[PDB]
Protein backbone atom coordinates (compact mmCIF):
# COMPACT_ATOMS: atom_id res chain seq x y z
CA UNK A 1 0.00 0.00 0.00
CA UNK A 2 2.52 2.78 1.06
CA UNK A 3 5.17 0.05 -0.19
CA UNK A 4 2.81 -0.02 -4.02
CA UNK A 5 2.50 3.49 -4.21
CA UNK A 6 6.47 4.03 -3.86
CA UNK A 7 7.05 1.33 -6.16
CA UNK A 8 4.96 3.15 -8.52
CA UNK A 9 6.43 6.10 -8.20
CA UNK A 10 10.16 4.97 -8.66
CA UNK A 11 8.16 3.56 -12.13
CA UNK A 12 7.53 7.63 -12.72
CA UNK A 13 11.06 8.37 -12.05
CA UNK A 14 12.13 5.88 -14.22
CA UNK A 15 10.08 6.35 -17.31
CA UNK A 16 11.03 10.18 -17.13
CA UNK A 17 14.87 9.03 -17.11
CA UNK A 18 14.07 7.19 -20.79
CA UNK A 19 11.89 10.51 -21.94
CA UNK A 20 15.22 12.43 -20.85
CA UNK A 21 17.44 9.62 -22.62
CA UNK A 22 15.53 10.19 -25.31
CA UNK A 23 15.60 13.59 -25.68
CA UNK A 24 20.19 13.31 -25.07
CA UNK A 25 19.97 11.26 -28.16
CA UNK A 26 18.18 13.83 -30.32
CA UNK A 27 20.82 16.40 -29.03
CA UNK A 28 23.55 13.79 -30.19
CA UNK A 29 22.19 13.45 -33.53
CA UNK A 30 21.43 17.35 -34.44
CA UNK A 31 24.75 17.87 -33.23
CA UNK A 32 26.50 15.30 -35.28
CA UNK A 33 24.38 16.86 -38.38
CA UNK A 34 26.17 20.21 -37.30
CA UNK A 35 29.71 19.29 -37.38
CA UNK A 36 29.02 17.46 -40.47
CA UNK A 37 27.92 19.65 -42.03
CA UNK A 38 30.98 22.49 -41.59
CA UNK A 39 33.36 19.52 -42.21
CA UNK A 40 31.40 19.09 -45.34
CA UNK A 41 31.63 22.85 -46.11
CA UNK A 42 35.84 22.63 -45.83
CA UNK A 43 36.67 19.04 -46.70
CA UNK A 44 34.78 19.06 -50.05
CA UNK B 1 8.11 7.20 9.05
CA UNK B 2 11.52 5.37 7.51
CA UNK B 3 9.09 4.59 4.34
CA UNK B 4 7.81 8.40 4.33
CA UNK B 5 11.60 9.59 4.27
CA UNK B 6 12.37 7.36 1.56
CA UNK B 7 9.41 8.72 -0.55
CA UNK B 8 10.52 12.19 0.11
CA UNK B 9 13.96 11.33 -0.73
CA UNK B 10 12.54 9.85 -4.49
CA UNK B 11 10.29 12.89 -4.70
CA UNK B 12 13.36 15.09 -4.33
CA UNK B 13 14.99 12.80 -7.05
CA UNK B 14 12.51 13.20 -9.41
CA UNK B 15 12.45 16.75 -8.91
CA UNK B 16 15.98 17.08 -9.71
CA UNK B 17 16.06 15.27 -12.76
CA UNK B 18 12.96 17.61 -13.97
CA UNK B 19 15.31 20.18 -13.45
CA UNK B 20 17.97 17.99 -15.47
CA UNK B 21 15.36 17.56 -18.71
CA UNK B 22 14.37 21.49 -18.32
CA UNK B 23 18.15 21.78 -19.08
CA UNK B 24 18.35 19.47 -21.91
CA UNK B 25 15.61 20.73 -23.68
CA UNK B 26 17.58 24.44 -23.31
CA UNK B 27 20.57 22.69 -24.53
CA UNK B 28 18.51 21.01 -27.81
CA UNK B 29 17.06 24.89 -28.65
CA UNK B 30 20.35 26.56 -28.39
CA UNK B 31 22.37 23.70 -30.72
CA UNK B 32 19.15 24.38 -33.11
CA UNK B 33 19.35 28.06 -33.20
CA UNK B 34 23.08 27.66 -34.02
CA UNK B 35 22.68 24.65 -36.45
CA UNK B 36 20.11 26.73 -38.21
CA UNK B 37 22.88 29.91 -38.21
CA UNK B 38 25.12 28.20 -40.12
CA UNK B 39 22.74 27.02 -42.58
CA UNK B 40 21.60 30.07 -42.88
CA UNK B 41 25.24 31.83 -43.80
CA UNK B 42 25.54 28.62 -46.72
CA UNK B 43 22.02 29.05 -47.91
CA UNK B 44 20.65 32.44 -48.06
CA UNK C 1 18.63 -3.06 7.69
CA UNK C 2 16.98 -4.00 3.99
CA UNK C 3 15.37 0.08 4.35
CA UNK C 4 18.45 1.80 5.40
CA UNK C 5 20.11 -0.10 2.63
CA UNK C 6 17.95 1.03 0.07
CA UNK C 7 18.07 4.55 1.37
CA UNK C 8 21.66 4.37 0.77
CA UNK C 9 20.90 3.34 -2.96
CA UNK C 10 18.66 6.15 -3.54
CA UNK C 11 21.24 8.57 -2.34
CA UNK C 12 23.73 7.11 -4.40
CA UNK C 13 21.48 7.12 -7.85
CA UNK C 14 20.79 11.38 -5.93
CA UNK C 15 24.65 11.78 -6.34
CA UNK C 16 25.35 10.50 -9.57
CA UNK C 17 22.09 12.37 -10.70
CA UNK C 18 23.83 15.81 -9.28
CA UNK C 19 27.36 14.72 -11.46
CA UNK C 20 25.22 14.65 -14.14
CA UNK C 21 23.52 17.90 -14.15
CA UNK C 22 26.98 18.78 -14.07
CA UNK C 23 28.30 18.09 -17.13
CA UNK C 24 24.93 19.20 -18.95
CA UNK C 25 25.51 22.49 -17.03
CA UNK C 26 29.17 22.27 -18.69
CA UNK C 27 27.60 20.91 -22.30
CA UNK C 28 25.30 24.11 -22.32
CA UNK C 29 28.26 26.48 -21.19
CA UNK C 30 30.51 24.74 -23.79
CA UNK C 31 27.80 25.25 -26.93
CA UNK C 32 27.30 28.72 -25.51
CA UNK C 33 30.64 29.81 -26.39
CA UNK C 34 31.25 27.74 -29.71
CA UNK C 35 27.80 29.57 -30.81
CA UNK C 36 28.63 32.92 -29.70
CA UNK C 37 31.93 32.82 -31.16
CA UNK C 38 30.43 32.14 -34.95
CA UNK C 39 28.75 35.24 -34.24
CA UNK C 40 31.45 37.15 -33.60
CA UNK C 41 32.95 36.07 -36.58
CA UNK C 42 29.89 36.98 -38.60
CA UNK C 43 28.49 40.47 -36.89
CA UNK C 44 31.76 41.49 -35.89
CA UNK D 1 10.05 -10.07 -1.64
CA UNK D 2 8.02 -6.99 -2.48
CA UNK D 3 11.21 -4.80 -0.42
CA UNK D 4 13.69 -7.04 -2.81
CA UNK D 5 11.82 -6.52 -5.83
CA UNK D 6 12.02 -2.76 -5.46
CA UNK D 7 15.67 -2.45 -4.67
CA UNK D 8 16.12 -4.54 -8.20
CA UNK D 9 14.34 -1.79 -10.07
CA UNK D 10 16.47 1.05 -8.60
CA UNK D 11 19.36 -0.78 -9.42
CA UNK D 12 17.84 -0.66 -12.86
CA UNK D 13 17.60 3.21 -12.58
CA UNK D 14 20.48 3.44 -11.45
CA UNK D 15 22.28 1.87 -14.19
CA UNK D 16 19.65 3.13 -17.24
CA UNK D 17 21.22 6.63 -15.52
CA UNK D 18 24.91 5.73 -16.07
CA UNK D 19 24.24 4.75 -19.73
CA UNK D 20 22.61 8.29 -20.37
CA UNK D 21 25.59 10.05 -18.35
CA UNK D 22 27.92 7.76 -21.44
CA UNK D 23 26.40 9.37 -23.17
CA UNK D 24 26.29 12.75 -22.27
CA UNK D 25 29.99 12.37 -22.32
CA UNK D 26 30.01 11.46 -25.52
CA UNK D 27 27.93 14.78 -26.20
CA UNK D 28 30.22 17.06 -24.49
CA UNK D 29 33.26 15.11 -26.63
CA UNK D 30 31.59 15.53 -29.48
CA UNK D 31 30.89 19.50 -29.26
CA UNK D 32 34.15 19.85 -27.93
CA UNK D 33 35.82 18.26 -31.30
CA UNK D 34 33.55 20.15 -32.92
CA UNK D 35 34.37 23.69 -31.18
CA UNK D 36 38.12 23.17 -31.65
CA UNK D 37 37.53 22.20 -35.50
CA UNK D 38 35.64 25.69 -35.97
CA UNK D 39 38.57 27.63 -34.03
CA UNK D 40 41.67 26.07 -36.07
CA UNK D 41 40.20 27.00 -39.13
CA UNK D 42 40.25 30.59 -37.55
CA UNK D 43 43.49 30.91 -35.68
CA UNK D 44 45.09 29.10 -37.42
NA1 LIG E 1 17.95 10.23 -13.25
Amino acid sequence: SDLAALVSLVESVRHEQQQLRNLCEMILEQQQRAKEFGENLYFQ
